[PDB]
RNA sequence: AGAGCACUUUUAUCACCGUGUCCCCAAUCUGGAUAUUUUGUGUG
């Protein structure tokens, strides 16, 4: 009847994410103004994909791949979710379609 | 269970190539630490 969460930390070494977006001849990253200083940002998203990557990497069932498609880099292999169960790891069933 | 927050910042690339801080020069010239001083006093 507890939902524990926590919180991790990394090693240090040198930074490698860009963050598209650039400017003249140089790849920038995303920063903030928390105390008037620059800092790196990292989205959920990437990190959500990495998860759902390690959950297919490591054997477990699942209905979307994100191939190396020649034209536009694109989400397919999915069917009706209709079991939560083999299919979204019980996370993120999204639809908005109508039919 | 908050005007339902996912599906994307993605995939490659040697700042490379040749190049005597080189050529002469004296720290040179003189100068008495000098002047005096009892280890003296007695024991089978």
């Amino acid at each position: 009847n507890l939902n524990l969460f926590a919180t991790i930390l990394t090693y240090p070494a040198p930074a490698s994410n860009y963050r598209g977006e650039s400017e003249e001849n140089r790849s920038v990253i995303q920063k903030i103004l928390k105390d008037g200083q620059k800092y790196a940002i990292i989205s959920p998203e990437s990190m959500r994909n990495a998860l759902r990557e390690m959950l297919i990497e490591l054997g477990q069932p699942n209905n979307r791949t994100r191939l190396h498609s020649e034209d536009q880099l694109a989400v397919e292999f999915k069917e009706y979710p209709n079991p939560d169960k083999f299919a979204d790891d019980f996370l993120f069933g999204y639809m908005v379609a109508q039919t």
